[PDB]
């Protein structure tokens, strides 16, 4: 379980432009394919005014590249959002300083986890990877991948 | 390029039983899949008399888990090995204590790289899962997978 979260998360100060420069998941089947559940390119995030929390994805569906909106509805807790799909998922944010890089993971109530490290920009943050490394330290994950420069200004990586 | 290598390599040693714990890569799509190039799971190490070592694999490929044997051709070097391939193939040593742990990585003249940490026993080690993890941070790798005692004791690791 994710027990690592922001104190004193301003959600936002999250809005904009981001790269998923690495993935992390508790299953390999998770992240494996092209195609599989977690494998998922955030683009932007679009905290509303009531402060839910809009994702703007990519995913590779049916050979290519589609766009996806999902609405990850706030809680009591400010640093964890709830996702209305036929499942209890949670959102949870370990870990920002708006300018730069921004921690969060998925998980159900099965357990499956996916877990990402955000970048504002197309560039390999050793520091970034460091932090996501150093959360990961206490969750089962068993793929991480992570992604080149030229493959972040790709659609879904490619 | 993988420089390091066991000083004092005793190749007949690391004879017997040996189970995949974890594969690293240098490219996503050489460990993503099931049938993924580089995602050949150990089973048996057979040095010969003469000094070759002999791989027994597992291998998934048209929906199912075939056999595999691979000679790697000794070298000047005793942590190095030449695969006889379509490409010039090198299989390095890179550190074991023969008892518990062997890392090595294969690769390639392009620069393709995919590492792993083989142990003897179908348990989770952490110190040689510290090693492995230690030996990456010299390499450009953008792919690890690593399996529980569950998967350990099945046919490809399902």
């Amino acid at each position: 379980s994710v027990t690592q979260t922001m104190k004193g998360l301003d959600i936002q100060k999250v809005a904009g432009t981001w790269y998923s420069l690495a993935m992390a998941a508790s299953d390999i089947s998770l992240l494996d394919a092209q195609s599989a559940p977690a494998r998922v390119y955030v683009e932007e995030l679009k905290p509303t005014p009531e402060g839910d929390l809009e994702f703007l994805l990519q995913k590779w569906e049916n050979g290519e590249c589609a766009q996806k909106k999902i609405i990850a509805e706030k809680t009591k807790i400010p640093a964890v959002f709830k996702i209305d799909a036929l499942n209890e998922n949670k959102v949870l944010v370990l870990d920002t300083d708006y300018k730069k890089y921004l921690l969060f993971c998925w998980e159900n109530s099965a357990q499956s986890l996916a877990c990402q490290c955000l970048v504002r920009t197309p560039e390999v943050d050793d520091e970034a990877l460091e932090k996501f490394d150093k959360a990961l330290k206490a969750l089962p994950m068993h793929i991480r991948l992570s992604f080149n420069p030229t493959q972040l200004e790709e659609q879904c990586h490619i």
